[PDB]
């Protein structure tokens, strides 16, 4: 049990290896999640499960640079439900961010922000109980 919005510090930043898990439990009637891997202001990796766009379900990937939205990447398969707990596991990989949610592979991220260990935060955001958010290195 934490509380949302929440920050996880990445002592010296991400580094191929590291796994990061989120466990929680989406609210009843959820509209929105959010990841944030952040290097200072900016947002390396934002991952934004959004549950009502335009009465559909979308998984919206982008970063942040000096307060302005890049592209984003979109991913409609979606595998959260309202009301239901998940896992998230975000594997730092070389080229990218590698995601799998509830043990399936779900989207890879690639690294727009070159310098991994200035990445140095985590924010936890949306329509989540949180139960639990930690790393360790594989
Ligand atoms: O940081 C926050 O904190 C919160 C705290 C609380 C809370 F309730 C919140 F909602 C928040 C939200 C954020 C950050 O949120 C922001 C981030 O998620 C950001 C990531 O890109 O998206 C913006 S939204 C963006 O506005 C844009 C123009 O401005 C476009 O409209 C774009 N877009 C792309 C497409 C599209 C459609 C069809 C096909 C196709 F290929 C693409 N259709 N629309 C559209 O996505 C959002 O606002």
């Amino acid at each position: 049990m934490l509380i949302v919005p929440y920050n996880l510090p990445l002592p010296g930043g991400v580094v191929p290896r590291m796994l990061i898990t989120i466990l929680g439990t989406v609210k009843p009637n959820a509209n929105r999640i959010a990841l944030d891997f952040q290097r200072g202001n900016d947002v390396a990796f934002h991952f934004n499960p959004r549950f009502n766009e335009n009465n559909r379900r979308v998984i919206v990937c982008n970063t942040k640079l000096d307060n302005n939205w890049g592209r984003e990447e979109r991913q409609s398969v979606f595998p959260f439900e309202s009301g239901k707990p998940f896992k998230i596991q975000v594997l730092v990989e070389p080229d990218h961010f590698k995601v799998a949610v509830n043990d399936a592979h779900l989207l890879q991220y690639n690294h727009r922000v070159k310098k991994l260990n200035e990445i140095s935060k985590l924010g936890i955001s949306g329509d989540i109980d949180l139960t639990s958010a930690s790393y360790t290195m594989i």
